[PDB]
Formats: structure tokens, sequence, C-alpha cells
């Protein structure tokens, strides 16, 4: 029997029964961003909801095929001799996907234990991806083994996750989309996602007023810029939106303008990609974009992918959230210090290597000059004191880089250990303890994920590692990124039920952090590279 919920006070949608997980694929929360709305914010939903048979996903939205990165660094480092077997095909599997990539991909899926009622008030997870290596927008994210664990653990949750336009698709800047207010799109489409669940989701069975946004690599980075969305404000209709959130390996990121990776803007390469006369006007040039087909404006993207992002860069780097003075009303650092963000509590943690994945752009560089030059153009208006700091406070030494504690083992040359550390840090521990010493006035809980120390060569504990776990095999650190997590969106605190290790809340005294082994944690502090990180954190003129 198909389970249902009414929409509207009278469209009837159906899903279907997964086990014992109602769940309902491919939900529409905003008109399809075709023709004429390419590159607009979300417009509202004008079609019905009745009869709606949910029950598949709907398209991923344009991205780039995660094979670019995989075999990048498969040529780099040979992932099958470094990655145990049994992780390498979990990998490889959330890589891959059924589901076509359609610019219509504006859909939204919920899950819920077999059998809720609409009264149930059950508290809600919202999914945010944003993985470097997955395929599939929400397709590669199931809710159902999130929705099994809290039945066993007696805490049910529904499970939403939302899809949302990534890439020159979401967050096109240029002086054509400012001049028609339709800046930093994809967030838009995450905060209308939001505002969808408000609406509707007590149909479903869950909590309107208990929602808790999480997500991973540039989802956290998502989740970070919606803390800080109109300076704080993420209410709706005098409603607040979400309660708690969670970053996974993910922060505030450090741009004060719209600038990004290398010497030219990324407006001008795409339209220079996409066969459009870059002499025009700002208007005529997205015109231009806006007539071209699908298939022209994606291999325009996987041009600037490969070429400007050389296959393996974070995509934000690129085209991303920038302040806009509107959804983004100044440098995401800054409205975090001056107390601009939603005021709920979070937890925030990192893998322990996090630029390992990143480090082989910079394959070549074998001296100091070499990595200099490597962070000029990644880092195109940092002065360059600003960069001769960072290369003494980060040296060559084969063992204080990344895979981090590993001595002199994993130098698959003389600068990427020096390098994985860099972007490391640079890139996601110091978004994260910006945040963390910024908002004094929630409650926090910080995490170092370790699991994977020693056992994957010149990788680490790297970045985006850990949703196999959470999303396709529930072995190593699983029950802890299933159940505190779980605890956390029902009562805001990690610890209730979870018959795993007390996680103390971080302190500004203390800065107490949960260290997740693949068996056991153990509680540590966040006191490492404090030099290096504090760098990053502060130096205003590294960025651009
Ligand atoms: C490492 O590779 C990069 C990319 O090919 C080289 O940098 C380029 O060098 C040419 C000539 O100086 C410039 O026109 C490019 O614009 C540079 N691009 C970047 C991203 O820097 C770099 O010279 C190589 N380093 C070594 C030691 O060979
Ligand atoms: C460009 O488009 C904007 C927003 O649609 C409009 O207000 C402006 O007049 C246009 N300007 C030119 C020079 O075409
Ligand atoms: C949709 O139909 C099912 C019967 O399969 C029923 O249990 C459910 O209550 C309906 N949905 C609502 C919200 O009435």
């Amino acid at each position: 029997q198909a389970p249902t919920a009414v929409l509207n006070g009278n469209e009837v949608i159906s899903g279907v029964l997964e086990g014992k997980v109602d769940t309902f694929k491919g939900i529409p929360f905003a008109d399809p961003p075709l023709n004429d709305l390419r590159f607009k914010h979300p417009q509202p939903f004008t079609g019905s909801y009745q009869g709606l048979k949910a029950n598949d996903f709907s398209p991923a939205c344009m991205q780039l095929d995660p094979g670019n990165s995989l075999t990048l660094l498969d040529k780099a480092l040979g992932l099958a001799k470094v990655i145990p077997e049994e992780f390498r095909g979990p990998l490889y599997d959330m890589a891959k996907g059924t589901v076509s990539m359609n610019e219509d991909c504006l859909y939204l899926n919920v899950f819920r234990p077999a059998g809720t009622k609409p009264d149930a008030k059950l508290p809600v997870m919202v999914w945010i991806y944003g993985g470097a290596f997955v395929y599939g927008s929400s397709a590669a994210y199931p809710g159902n083994s999130y929705v099994k664990e809290s039945i066993n653990m007696g805490q049910p949750v529904v499970f939403v996750s939302i899809n949302y336009r990534t890439g020159p698709f979401g967050f096109l800047g240029g002086d054509a989309i400012t001049a028609e207010g339709n800046t930093n799109a994809g967030l838009h489409d995450q905060r209308k996602g939001l505002e969808w669940v408000s609406d509707n989701i007590a149909n479903f069975g869950g909590d309107p007023d208990k929602v808790m946004i999480f997500g991973e690599s540039a989802g956290a980075m998502s989740v970070a810029h919606q803390l800080i969305a109109y300076g704080g404000d993420n209410t709706y209709n005098g409603k607040k939106l979400f309660h708690s959130a969670i970053l996974q390996s993910g922060g505030p990121l450090p741009y004060h303008d719209s600038s990004s990776v290398g010497p030219d803007i990324s407006y001008n390469r795409f339209a220079q990609y996409a066969g459009c006369d870059t002499s025009a006007s700002a208007n005529d040039t997205l015109e231009c974009l806006r007539s071209k087909s699908s298939s022209v404006l994606h291999d325009a993207q996987n041009s600037y992918d490969l070429k400007d992002l050389f296959g393996l860069l974070p995509q934000f780097l690129g085209f991303g959230p920038r302040p806009d003075g509107n959804i983004i009303p100044d440098a995401a650092y800054e409205l975090f210090r001056s107390g601009r963000y939603a005021k709920v509590p979070y937890i925030s943690g990192n893998q322990e290597d996090e630029g390992t994945a990143f480090a082989p752009v910079a394959l070549n560089a074998t001296t100091t000059p070499h990595v200099k030059k490597w962070l000029q153009y990644i880092f195109y208006d940092a002065s360059e004191a600003s960069i001769d700091r960072v290369l003494s406070l980060y040296p060559q030494t084969l063992s204080v880089g990344s895979p981090f504690r590993t001595g002199i083992l994993n130098a698959l040359t003389p600068q990427f250990k020096r390098v994985a550390a860099i972007l490391s840090d640079m890139l996601f521990q110091s978004p994260r303890r910006v945040m963390l010493s910024a908002t004094k006035d929630v409650n926090r809980w910080t995490y170092l994920s370790t699991h994977l120390h020693n056992l994957v060569p010149f990788l680490g504990t790297f970045h985006g590692n850990e949703l196999i776990f959470q999303f396709n095999v529930n072995i190593g650190p699983a029950n802890s990124y299933l159940r505190y997590f779980i605890s956390f969106a029902n009562h805001h605190d990690p610890n209730v039920g979870t018959n795993l290790l007390q996680w103390d809340q971080y302190t500004d005294e203390g800065k107490e952090m949960l260290e997740i082994h693949m068996t056991d944690n153990v509680m540590r502090t966040d006191d490492y590279r404090i030099e290096g990180i504090s760098n990053f954190e502060t130096d205003v003129n590294l960025y651009g």
C-alpha cells in the first residue's frame, strides 16, 4: 500500500513503502528554472500536487562528473592500491548513479518511519549535499539509514533532502545578474526548500518547530551561509526555519567580494567557453548564455572545472556564495564576528586530513617557489607578504605535514604533505574555528575524525570519506555519525540514548572536542596547529 500525505488541504500525493520506511521522492518545491528563468532566483511552484506519485528521485541538478576527480586522483596516487576494498567499493558507488541530470531539478524528498501519522511531530533532519566526489544531488543520499536507526533508538525522525543549483547554474555572478537582483540563486533554492518544509512537513508527521539542517563539504559551507543569511534572520513569516545545525567539513568562506580562483573573472571564462562573445555588453552576454542548450553549458562548466579548477579544487572557489548586499549582506567571517548569525546550537567538525585530496593539483611543485606560485594562483589577490608568512608557518618538513602524524611516510613529492596541510587549514580548519570562537552565546560541539589514520597511504582520513558510513555501509564509525546526530536533532544535545562516549560541549575555557576512531571515541581538545590556523583566521590580506 502506498503511503499518502495531503498538501494544501486537499491534494493527495502517494509515496513508496521501503521496508519499514515510507519514502516520498521527487516533490517539486519551485517552478522549473528553465529558459527565461535560467540563473534567476527560484520562483514559486504554480502547479498542483494532486495525484503526484512521489516514487522516484527527480533528475540531479547539472554538475560535473566525479570521474574527473577520481581519475586524476587515481593517476596521481593509484586509488585501488591505497584505499582498502571495503571503503573503495562504497566510495565509487556514491560517485556513479542512475539518475539523469537536468536543469529541471528543483525537487525534494521525505523519508519517515512507516505508518507515521500527521500528528506525530517528529524532529526533522534536513540534509543539504555538497560532496566533492559524489554524483546525484539528493539521489545519492537516501534517508533510510538515518530513519531506521532513529526507530531502533526510540527517537524517530523525519529525514528531508533538497536539490539546489550548484556551479554557474546556481551562482553565476557578474554585473547583469547583479543588476537583475538574481545573485546567489543556489542559496535561495535551499532557503525556498526550507520554507516548503516549514509550510508542509507537519502533513508528513514532522515538527516544523524542531528542524535541524546539516550537510557536508559544499553542503556544510551552505549551512554556514544559511546561519548568516540576511544577517542571521532565519525567520519566514514570523516562524524560525531551523533550530539547530551540523556542519561536516565546511564553514564560512573567507571572501569579502565576488572573487574566484586565478587571473580572470569566473563569469568571463564560462561565457567564453560557452561560445558567447565577451566583448558584448553585460546584458548581451547573459542573454547569450540564456539561449545556449544545456549540453553547451554543461561542456562549458566541465571546461571551467578542468582548466580553471584543475579538476580538483573545491567548486565554491570558482562559482559559489559571495557577498551581495542582500542574502549575504557582508563578508561571512565578519557577519559571524559581529553576532549577525541565527542563534541556534550546532556541531561542527573535520576529518583529520581535509587537504590531501586537493593537494595533487600542485603535484609538479618540488621547491618553496613552486608552492608560492600555486598559492598565488588560487588566492590571486593575496598580498605577497601574506603568502610568505603562510610558507614560514607551514614548512616543508615532512613529519609536520598531512597525512598528519605519519612521520616521513606519505611524501608523494617533497611538497605534497605541506600543500595538503595548507589547504586543510586554510579552507576547512580555519573556517571551523572562526565560527566556534565567534558564536559564544549558543551551545556548540566539535569533533575531529581520525578513523582512517594509517589505513590509507597518502590520503589519511580524507575529505568526504565519512559519507560512505552515513549513507552506504554502516560499518566503522557509522554509529557515531548516525546516533550522535539523531540525538542532536531530538534534544539539541548529542548524548541521549546513544550508548556511545559522552561528548562534552565545546567551551571557550576548555575547548573540548570529540576524537572519533574506527570503533571507539575519546575526548580531546581543539589545540593543534594554533599559530598556523589562527593566521588563516585573521589575515584578511590573504583573501581575494
Ligand atoms: C606547475 O604547473 C603549473 C600549471 O601548468 C605551471 O604554472 C603555469 O606556468 C605557465 C608558464 O609560467 C603560466 O602561463 C601558467 O599561467 C601557470 N599556471 C599556474 C596555475 O601557475 C607551473 O609553472 C608548473 N610548475 C613547475 C615547477 O613546473
Ligand atoms: C540590463 O538588465 C537590467 C535588469 O534586467 C535592466 O534594468 C537594465 O536596464 C539593462 N541595462 C542595459 C544597459 O541593457
Ligand atoms: C492518505 O491515505 C492513507 C491510506 O493509505 C491514510 O492512512 C492517510 O491518512 C491519507 N493521508 C492523510 C493525511 O489523510
